[PDB]
């Protein structure tokens, strides 16, 4: 200390930090990167709940991103930016429980609402250091304090032998909760308001946010929630205790481990890469949009199934923003549904469609799988390849995202929550995936964080204006529980989603358009009829 | 003394009557016996051909209508009375009628044979809606309609018994068809161009003559208006026919042997049988009738579904279609919350209760499947939507989707198929507006009743009726409803499995549409059978 930037040195509960002054297109921001919030969950602490980071001495350098939690590296289209942008961009390590903070430069004088980002990645992948989650634009343009944390994924975050001491499960969610607690104690040192904390996340990150809504100890750590293209309810976000026990035991056998304590002791001796090499092999069926190690309904973090909790909980004090992208399902068809590729138009046959439905809803009986096929078939053109391709995408997107959030918006709204719903319909001019995928899963994030404002990124001017609109929507919601701008009047209003009117808005380059019904007919099939059909068969 | 009112058929001489139609006279021969009166020991028995008669038989007047139930729902309301018997009831009722132009045609003329509806429990060829004078006068057709036995007298069956073999009401129709072959040429008709057309149960009967091979040599073309041989109501299994007959016999005090049972039923006055007719249905129902054709293994060698799925229909041309609101008429006959005088705005609970009546064969899960399919999930409680959906459940389940299934199966297996939807509501209709275009109210337009100035139709409805008369008669002449003189687009395309094209019959010009309730009928025809099966 002495000759450095005095506006970049801050003290948190664990010691002193030195941040870095970053350039955003419109000015500087303060960045505090790689702050440790837990003891490294390594060695005998693998699979264990996180322990609070013990204080350090001296000034911790917080100028670069820290390790990415150990995870699978996608190799589907090697070197294709569509896949690589999601891949880890630092070293893989079990030592990975660090978080990041962006604030205005200099730091705000008055307490500023806080946004906490929870990344997605199917609970098997992801990192708070990816370019798509760059908090420098929200920090600079909106004056927000943004926090993002790494949490353990895959086996390290979610392998569970339910009821055991050494692998209780959901420790990846406990990693997230510990970071929320860290924001409670320390974010005031940066100018953030701990009494105005909004969680927002996407895909498994959105499901994570929803699970903090449903867990008691997490509810006192935040005040508002945004769930983008993900829900705690639905077919992929959770598994039963019995099913988590079987996948854990099977993976242990696949890595040579054949009493719970002896089992996890052996797992803790295996190299991390051994666990990643086998995690995908324990799914009960050939499937898309399902992940081996996800939150487990333990009777602890989750006292019951998410479906049961959103049916009975009280959410009057809660404001929630939820939505989907236009083509939630298309991204998943290229990862194992025959007939589908990023390099052709993926015009499939009726036979390929029927095979895809068995993969897309792998829990379905033969009768239930039929019911899906009859509903999604266009009976005036039942063999048309373009419709069959688009229907296969819609089946995956509706089943895993659109109808889960349509269900949760309705439940939360009926339990007294303030809900705002959107559909994101703009395809980025920079998108590298083919046209037939439309607006795929995850490609609204770069607009929420305001990447189009980076002039070196070749977005169009209207995409620059568009991203600024979304940034104001998201930050107005964090500030007020209401995405609408108080100053405005002429701009169309975003009404709350209600059971009586089921209103949502389209998010595209045109002004806000209000629509009614979130795929209402088709989601009645998924949310009301199909669960009753599955009991009978 | 009028020589064109005297015709000799193989049973002897007849004298008809000159009738006044708006454009000119017509020869009408009404009350021609085609069968021995099925009375006494001939009750429930197949018809026997009528024996020759001396002198000039007087064919000037409508004969008795077959003994049947007299509807009492809205007593004296024209909407219900127009279907009630308008001649005396009698088991002595096997007679047919013939309309020809006046003078009787020079060249042989294509014959249309009408088969009335009435749920196989009612109906008569003497109703005003079936007045054949307009088609005979305007289009120069030879029009024939017959009475056939309905209710227990037509279709109560002890399957396998000699005394009550079943389907005798259909045999009544077939005998009248043979009569047309042997005699219509004496009236100027062409026995080599005979077109059957009927509505509702009449349409179903037409479809069963398609599916019964001895009938097939008696006609060349068919029109099925708002009814099919396939579907949930038009037939019953032999086991269910024996159950219903056995319970009616017990209800009228008849107790063992097939022969002993049928004998006692023959000793019962007709009204006794009609009194308990309706109390033998297995469930509380709508659009279900107690005594209908039976899958006997004889007249119908298999279920109509099995027969349309495997038959050879190459040499066949068919016209098929529906009205816009097939099911609305049936709701006011037992569905709580529905009334002719009320607007029938129903609650959701009444809607769930109504679906169990409309699909009486449905398990709890199959009823929930229909409920969730037909609910409008943006307005799941709106009573106007729930009312209109109840009418659509009954209409699609019983008519529209059976029609679409038949049309597709016939077209796929050699037949030439033309399909329509009839969307005009008569300005003279007395049912409430919420019923729309109810089951059976295209008939008056096809027979040309608007051309009668005294019935107060609108002038466009007259032009409309003439268009429909030309579609039907051009179909009878050619197997193609398109006017060969008219040389403009749009033409009426055939219905195929691939394109699924049909036309809308309204006061606007013909409009071609593709897919006859395709998504919803996929539910009824493809999914629901599999569900009911595995439940
Ligand atoms: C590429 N990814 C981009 C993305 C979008 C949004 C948020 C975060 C990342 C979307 C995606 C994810 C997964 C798939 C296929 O499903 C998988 C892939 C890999 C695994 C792995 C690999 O070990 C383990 C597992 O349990 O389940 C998996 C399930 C396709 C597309
Ligand atoms: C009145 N009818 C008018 C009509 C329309 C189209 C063609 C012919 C007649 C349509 C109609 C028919 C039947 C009903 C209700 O269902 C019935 C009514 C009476 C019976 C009877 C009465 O004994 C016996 C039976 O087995 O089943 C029935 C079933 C409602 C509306
Ligand atoms: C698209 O490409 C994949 C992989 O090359 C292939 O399996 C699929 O059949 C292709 N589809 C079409 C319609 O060409
Ligand atoms: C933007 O375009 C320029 C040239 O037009 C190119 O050199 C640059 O790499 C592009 N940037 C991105 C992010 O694609
Ligand atoms: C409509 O009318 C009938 C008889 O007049 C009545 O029983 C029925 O309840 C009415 N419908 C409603 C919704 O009240
Ligand atoms: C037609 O209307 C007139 C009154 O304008 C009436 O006298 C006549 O009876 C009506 N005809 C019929 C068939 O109802």
């Amino acid at each position: 200390e002495g000759r450095e930037d005095p506006q970049l040195l801050v003290r948190v509960r664990g010691g002193q930090l030195r941040g870095i002054r970053l350039k955003a297109p419109g000015g500087p921001v303060s960045a505090f990167l790689g702050i440790p919030f837990a003891e490294p969950p390594v060695g005998s602490r693998r699979f264990m709940p996180p322990e609070p980071k013990r204080p350090w001495s001296g000034v911790l350098d917080a100028t670069t991103f820290q390790n990415v939690c150990y995870q699978y590296v996608d190799t589907l289209y090697p070197g294709f930016e569509g896949t690589e942008m999601w891949n880890p961009n630092r070293e893989l390590s079990e030592d990975c429980l660090y978080l990041n903070v962006w604030t205005p430069y200099p730091r705000p004088a008055s307490p500023t609402p806080v946004l906490i980002w929870i990344y997605g990645g199917g609970f098997y992948s992801g990192a708070a250091s990816l370019d798509v989650y760059d908090g420098r634009f929200l920090a600079q343009v909106e004056g927000a304090v943004l926090v993002s944390m790494n949490y353990r994924v895959g086996t390290f975050g979610f392998l569970a032998l339910p009821g055991s001491r050494e692998a209780p499960g959901n420790v990846g969610l406990l990693d997230q909760r510990l970071a929320l607690q860290w924001v409670q104690e320390n974010i005031a040192a940066f100018g953030g308001d701990p009494m105005s904390v909004t969680l927002f996340g996407e895909s498994a990150g959105a499901a994570s946010v929803g699970m903090h809504i449903l867990s008691l100890p997490s509810r006192s750590l935040f005040h508002r929630a945004v769930l983008q293209s993900g829900t705690p309810n639905g077919p992929w976000a959770t598994v039963s205790a019995g099913e988590a026990r079987r996948r854990a035991t099977l993976l242990a056998r696949l890595v040579g481990c054949p009493n719970d304590t002896e089992l996890i002791a052996c797992l803790r001796t295996r190299p991390a890469q051994d666990l990643v090499d086998h995690e995908w092999h324990v799914l009960p069926q050939e499937s898309i949009f399902r992940f081996s190690f996800v939150p487990v309904v333990d009777g602890d973090f989750l006292s019951d199934t998410p479906e049961a909790l959103i049916n009975t909980g009280d959410f009057q004090d809660l404001q929630v923003l939820v939505g989907v992208v236009k083509d939630e399902g298309s991204y998943f068809l290229v990862y194992g549904v025959p007939g589908f590729s990023k390099d052709n138009e993926s015009l499939i046959s009726r036979a390929q469609f029927l095979a895809g439905v068995r993969i897309g809803v792998p829990q379905a009986s033969d009768l239930a799988a039929e019911a899906v096929v009859l509903h999604y078939t266009d009976w005036l053109h039942p063999e048309d390849p373009t419709h069959l391709r688009d229907a296969m995408s819609a089946v995956v997107g509706d089943h895993n995202v659109v109808c889960p959030v349509a269900q949760l918006a309705g439940r939360l709204a009926a339990q007294g929550a303030r809900v705002y719903a959107y559909i994101f319909e703009h395809r980025a001019s920079t998108l590298t995936w083919p046209l037939w995928m439309g607006v795929p899963h995850g490609y609204e994030i770069e607009f929420i964080f305001g990447l189009p404002l980076d002039p070196s990124l070749n977005y169009t001017t209207e995409e620059r204006i568009f991203a600024q609109r979304l940034m104001k929507y998201w930050t107005n919601f964090a500030r007020t529980g209401d995405p609408n701008d108080p100053r405005d009047s002429k701009s169309p209003q975003w009404p709350p989603y209600t059971t009586a009117a089921q209103q949502y808005v389209s998010l595209n380059l045109k002004p806000l358009e209000v629509r009614r019904g979130l795929r209402a007919q088709t989601c009645a099939f998924w949310n009301r009829f199909l669960p009753k059909l599955l009991s009978a068969t």
